[PDB]
């Protein structure tokens, strides 16, 4: 059965709720992104009507096979009818074809989902500036002060002079990088680029990848590993054992991988800065874990909410213990009391 917190008051509407079958009322399906947690679901057999991005779009139609008579994709930043109910999808800052969802309610209130995200100050100035959000669905992940990491921008940094310095002192080099899912394609483009090579990956890869409206994409991948430096690999073979194995099938082209695993935070971003981050170390192997979030730090959620000053919070990460629920609702309460809303 649908939780609450999925539903959308006042409306024939739900959020990211396909795992649930037939939901009693629901005259219309809305899907934030593309990940598997909130497609649960969907396929082919699929016969309602489901609102998202043109890429979330393209997705839906290719890699879960969903009849195009119901796909409905919408424009950014464009006020859109919906069974009688004004919306608009705002761009998430999360994986590509994310979005947050502004809902006009025919009695007035405005709801504001924000589905997942990374908050940014960029955000002040889309539609949301003009006007007031009664409600806000606030992607929670790490609602808590000890979740600090770097800007996207400074980690990128960090691993495109790691990758160049090391293919420059041995040019036998390999760069692997790992993936499962949707997102962080930055990490992976970014030192494809400084290489002067395409990056290479299984065809289930690169038909993701074709999905995602990525200018110059032709350009930049390829399903021929042979002619490429830079591969891609599931998440669960960055490991020195999945590793060796994968430097055996190069053919000897190859005598070192430097591998990168992009994670959401850890526990050792508590004590060392992006610059001062080392690998672990096997032979001819190396392996950085790097801190590469598509959800907002603690700093960044606190500033947008402090910003929006939304009169009532509905957590939708987290919400499964008490201590959760009551750590969270301790930090609403701090923000509205230091901010005065
Ligand atoms: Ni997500």
């Amino acid at each position: 059965t649908c939780p609450f917190y999925k539903k959308i008051p006042g409306t024939g509407f739900t959020v990211d709720a396909f795992q649930y079958g037939v939901v009693e009322g629901c005259t219309a399906y809305f899907l934030t992104h593309f990940h598997s947690d909130h497609y649960a679901g969907l396929s082919k057999h699929f016969t309602f009507p489901v609102y998202c991005s043109e890429i979330t779009g393209n997705l839906l139609k290719n890699k879960l096979h969903v009849q195009e008579q119901y796909i409905h994709p919408l424009p950014l930043d464009t006020e859109c009818i919906v069974n009688g109910v004004k919306v608009v999808l705002l761009d998430a800052n999360h994986c590509p074809g994310a979005v947050m969802i502004l809902f006009y309610l025919p009695n007035g209130t405005v709801i504001l989902h924000t589905g997942d995200f990374r908050a940014d100050p960029s955000m002040e100035r889309s539609l949301l500036a003009d006007q007031k959000v009664h409600m806000l669905y606030l992607d929670t992940t790490y609602c808590s002060p000890e979740y600090t990491f770097p800007s996207q921008q400074e980690v990128i940094r960090f691993a495109i002079n790691t990758a160049f310095e090391a293919v420059t002192l041995n040019p036998h080099a390999l760069v692997v990088c790992g993936t499962y899912s949707i997102g962080k394609e930055k990490v992976f483009l970014a030192i494809a680029d400084v290489l002067g090579s395409k990056v290479g990956m299984s065809q289930e890869k690169y038909k993701t990848l074709q999905c995602l409206n990525i200018p110059e994409i032709n350009s930049l991948i390829t399903t021929d590993m042979c002619s490429s430096l830079v591969h891609l690999l599931p998440m669960m073979q960055i490991n020195f054992k999945g590793l060796q194995s994968h430097l055996k099938k190069c053919g000897g082209k190859y005598n070192q991988i430097l591998a990168f695993r992009p994670t959401g935070w850890t526990h050792s971003n508590k004590f060392t800065r992006i610059a001062d981050v080392i690998p672990q170390t096997k032979g001819n192997i190396s392996i950085y874990g790097i801190p590469y979030s598509e959800h907002s730090s603690y700093l960044e959620m606190k500033r947008f909410v402090q910003w929006l000053k939304p009169q009532k919070i509905i957590p939708t990460v987290n919400v499964g213990t008490w201590k959760s629920r009551s750590t969270m609702e301790k930090y609403f309460r701090e923000w509205k009391l230091e901010a005065g809303y």
